[PDB]
């Protein structure tokens, strides 16, 4: 069921790179992606695949340079060891576009994008754990923007979000807890 | 499969009461919303679902009225004549309580909530699209959000974000077009 694919789809951390078709993936991904809603059918969400050397790179030569220099003012080698990463961006041209063609709702367009963004983020995190794919949700952003942008000629529009690690599943995921329903689901007829 | 469940979920206006089980469908509204990923396993959305007498006071009493108030300064009856609207809402007590906690991310937590509140919003949509049913999703917050919040005895920290409508499908979504896929989305290797 549909229920059963939510239930499915966990945050993994303990990655690697035994994923059978490439292709299908990919393919998968961006079905995901389209048949994602959002505000006024407005598509915002972009994103970048990478993969292969492109995953190795991002986190050896963007991620741990960048956080280095951070702190300065191990878990990064679990991410590189994924088969990689999906870079979740939100097109502002378009958000800002909306704004001044609906005024009257330009206070919406940057809440709705951001919606739009958790919207296609979950929906491909649960389509790669269908394919039996593990992933986890990582916010590196935005002190890895500028490096990600000038090494894959992103447009400047595209404001990143998360990036979503992923691959095949070497470690089952952890124990979770669930709120008392009590607590947040009303029902009143 | 997972993505034909995606493409099953569309925004259906023309909405009715046939509807067969109201138990089966508070269940699945409950899972889609339980088996949601939010950032820490902060669990922020909160449910207000109304059926019957109350979904009759929600458009006529509240809605409408403060709609008229409003412009002072039709489509109703389409979301009226539905079975029920599930109103979403983010808990900001507990966002505020994470950011008292963690406060290396306060600025996180607000942007990843409203993303939270997307993803539950998304998830229960199509959860009701595999029952059969169809929904819209619409925005008359904040306008409504004190009626809303005395009528129900809801807490002040609940703040509205969406209204999901639903119910028995009387008429077929519209047409939808897409992106080209060059435009969004970037594969590296
Ligand atoms: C909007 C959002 C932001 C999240 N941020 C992070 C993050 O930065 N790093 C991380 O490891 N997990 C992150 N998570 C993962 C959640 O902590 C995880 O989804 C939650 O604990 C439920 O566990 P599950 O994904 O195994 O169901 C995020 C999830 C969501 C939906
Ligand atoms: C964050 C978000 C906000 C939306 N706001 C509204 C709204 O206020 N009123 C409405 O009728 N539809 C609204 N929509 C519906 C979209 O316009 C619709 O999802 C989009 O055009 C794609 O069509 P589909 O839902 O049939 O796939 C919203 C959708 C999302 C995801």
């Amino acid at each position: 069921s549909f229920i059963k694919s939510l239930e499915n789809r966990r945050t993994i951390y303990a990655l690697g790179r035994n994923v059978q078709d490439e292709e299908k993936v990919i393919e998968t991904i961006k079905e995901a992606v389209r048949f994602s809603p959002t505000a006024f059918n407005s598509q915002t969400g972009r994103l970048l695949i990478l993969t292969g050397d492109a995953q190795d790179k991002l986190w050896d030569e963007i991620v741990a340079p960048e956080l280095k220099a951070a702190m300065e003012a191990a878990k990064l080698d679990g991410f590189k060891a994924a088969f990689g990463t999906i870079l979740f961006f939100e097109d502002q041209a378009v958000v800002k576009n909306l704004q001044e063609q609906f005024a009257l709702y330009a206070d919406n367009f940057p809440v709705w994008s951001e919606q739009g963004s958790g919207i296609i983020s979950v929906n491909v995190w649960t389509a790669l754990a269908e394919l039996g794919l593990g992933a986890n949700l990582q916010h590196y952003n935005p002190l890895i923007d500028e490096a990600v942008a000038k090494e894959w000629n992103l447009p400047e529009s595209w404001k990143l979000r998360g990036q979503l690690v992923f691959g095949s599943i070497e470690a089952p995921a952890g124990e979770k807890t669930f709120m008392d329903d009590a607590d947040r689901f009303i029902v009143a007829k």
